């Protein structure tokens, strides 16, 4: 199977400057050499270059509307290009917000895809809950069919059509949720596991669960969003929005190896690197390091080893 | 439902000085403030002001006797007449020996109580087992019934009545264990996890056993003694007594949600917060920030968020 | 029943010097003193001194053959002589190929025994599948039968009898295995519980069936070979070879109290402490206090604490 990773350098889905350097931490760091290493084909399509709305004044309370909706915009149709061609799309963020452009690409060419997306947040609200303008905490609003007319058209997203349902998402790591983001996931009945389910089920029946409720009836492409806060600010502290009591570097590790397991991955986000939040540089390396691999476990490097088939190393 | 805070800034029921401190930085940190945010009435009744006993000898091994003994007869008078007016009282401590007039005074309203008691230590140790003579090891002991006459009395102490048995105390996270305390606990037959059965059954079946067996016959009121060193020093480093292999921050908050969800607490004490055994100012921080937290989470604060009732977000 | 501690303070398995220091620093914090405090009989049999073989060319890419084959060799034959006196052997590490002298004597005495291999690493790459010529990860290559002639016979290594079978090893907390090695246990069909195992199941139900798999038709001597990196850099940094994402101080803990259950316990390896790799003198004596207490754990000492029989407390 081919790869393509696709860097999305953006930063104005929040106010903390310095995601758009994720995707050059991360191939600093062998992330595209490492993956080449695995039974994989991968194709580095290069860092998309981002145009910049001059006077994008704010919608409301919404920041930088037309500068997010357009670099969304232009990355779906760059998703959709590559899943077309039958590739898996792998994103190497910025912030959050560009899961609009990469979910939507994706899905205009799987539309029955599922989206398990790992992240200490939501990311759900809407222009009208948001306590900030900040689009990064808003991806999800603006991809469910459920939400649709519930919110002012965004200056940017018109080209925007909600792809998936609420039945077709599931959380993973949830310990931070808005007062109006917990009352949409409750009153649309979107399925999640936030912490508290993780720690009283254990990851591994989590996984279990997640796979039976979005793969029981019809086996689909999934789609992979993970936030890197997802995980706890020990061992991904370079992040905007770190909260403490998350997911550990295995039960991270534990998710990746399975999703991988499924042979169902089609589209990948790694997410909210932010290399210059790290106190020090150990722990930006930290956070590097387990983002890089996370991505070669979604793509088959096992913790209890690799071997390459029909190679007698006897 | 109405909360009374009652900080008993005490420390003479063990060597180190500083776990008085523990009242005022929980407040600092914004607790009280934190808790009116919450669907309960919150009422502050300040800190108890304890009488220095003079010429307090020791008994025997015993230190400060008359002085422990003194500050729990007062403490209890307070905690019986706040838990008389239908209030739930939340004790915020000093060192754990506080929790012999916090039960007691609790049991006078509701004799028909169970305890919860997470710590790394039993505290179970009798006046004649004791290796060191100090008081916050021992406030088990002058509350179960089965322990009455096995000890001599203790100046200071005539006023306490035994008011729980064996069969109402279950212990979790128990990791240091005096070799009497732990002759003691077997004999008597009480309940207990130790990090071990944490180990092998998680935290999620642990709390399932622990409410069947204080809860299955008759749903009765919960008194939840929480020792701030239960949980790892990772977690909580600034306590006078941190013993390694504890229990995570994600599983002490699961054990206060599940309380929450009981409908059944009656009583909290949050022991041995010691300002001034951090070592670095934010290892206090981590520990004061921890204890909030499980303070709120027994109130209601869940991880999956929450939303007030009747508020249409949209 | 009787304990011999076996010190054997040698490095020439690997690249880094100062594992040799490693009995030293275990006696240093005490661990003969605080096993006379439990239940058995503890015989210091003090430090054995090895001989080097001066002149050691390498085998190919094999580092120190005749240095390590000669150490093994004598370390097995003190091996098999306590063994024989039916008491329970202690061998401190230095690098981990001293398990190739500690399991051959072993063996000698009791030939049906079972090995539990606690590691990051399965130590199984032969000297034709080493990257490295590092002897301290192939003792098990040694030790199989069914690797019995894959491997050019090794100058000081002529001794060596494999002794067990690929059906009687089970390892616990894998997660950096080379190609090779990989190749090598799946092939052979060898028992693991990698980290991902570990993720799933829960250390409860991973020490379940490690036992029913080595135990369930015939009870055997255990052989425990643990090696200080299988937890976590975070509880055992003082290594060579940290891999992040490893078992807790809890699990460990876990695992040898377990094992002290069944009463099998036969032979002992607390391997790969090295004092010079400390970053901190805090660090030291992290890696240090946890191989203390992992021994102490497999000789009885328990969580939920231990009193003396026939003594009454009261
Ligand atoms: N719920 C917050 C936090 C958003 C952070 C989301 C992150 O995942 O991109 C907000 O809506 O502003
Ligand atoms: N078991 C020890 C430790 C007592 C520490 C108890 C703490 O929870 O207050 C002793 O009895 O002195
Ligand atoms: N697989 C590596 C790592 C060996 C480290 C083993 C350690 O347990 O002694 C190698 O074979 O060199
Ligand atoms: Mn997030
Ligand atoms: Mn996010
Ligand atoms: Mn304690
Ligand atoms: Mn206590
Ligand atoms: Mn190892
Ligand atoms: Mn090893």
């Amino acid at each position: 199977k081919p790869i393509e990773i696709i860097g999305a350098p953006f930063s104005k889905g929040c106010p903390r400057g310095g995601v758009e350097k994720g995707p050059a931490a991360l191939r600093k760091a062998g992330l595209v050499e490492k993956l080449k290493e695995t039974e994989y084909n991968v194709r580095d399509h290069g860092d998309l270059a981002f145009v910049d709305v001059p006077n994008d004044s704010p919608f409301q309370i919404v920041k930088n509307p037309r500068s997010v909706g357009k670099a969304n915009e232009q990355l779906a149709a760059v998703v959709a290009e590559t899943q077309k061609n039958g590739t898996i799309s792998v994103v190497l963020g910025g912030d959050h917000s560009m899961a609009i452009g990469s979910i939507s690409g994706h899905a205009r060419v799987h539309p029955d895809l599922a989206v398990i997306w790992v992240d200490a947040h939501t990311d759900i609200n809407t222009p009208l809950t948001t306590s900030s303008g900040n689009l990064a905490g808003q991806p999800v609003a603006f991809l469910l069919k459920e939400l649709k007319g519930k919110f002012p058209d965004v200056p940017g997203f018109s080209w925007v059509t909600p792809a998936i349902s609420a039945k077709d998402i599931v959380y993973i790591g949830l310990r931070d949720v808005d007062p109006g983001e917990h009352y949409i996931i409750k009153t649309l009945g979107i399925k999640y596991f936030s912490m508290t389910e993780v720690d009283k089920l254990g990851i591994g029946k989590v996984m279990e669960e997640t796979f039976s409720y979005l793969l029981g009836r019809k086996k689909r492409p999934i789609h992979l969003s993970f936030d890197v806060d997802g995980l706890d600010p020990v061992f991904t502290p370079a992040t905007g929005t770190p909260v403490v009591g998350g997911l550990s570097y295995r039960e991270g590790l534990y998710i990746t190896e399975e999703i991988y397991k499924t042979g169902l991955l089609s589209g990948l986000d790694i997410m909210e690197v932010n290399p210059t939040l790290g106190k020090t540089p150990e722990e930006v390396t930290r956070t590097v390091n387990t983002a890089v691999a996370l991505t070669l476990s979604a793509f088959g490097t096992k913790r209890e080893g690799n071997h390459k088939p029909e190679t007698d190393y006897l």
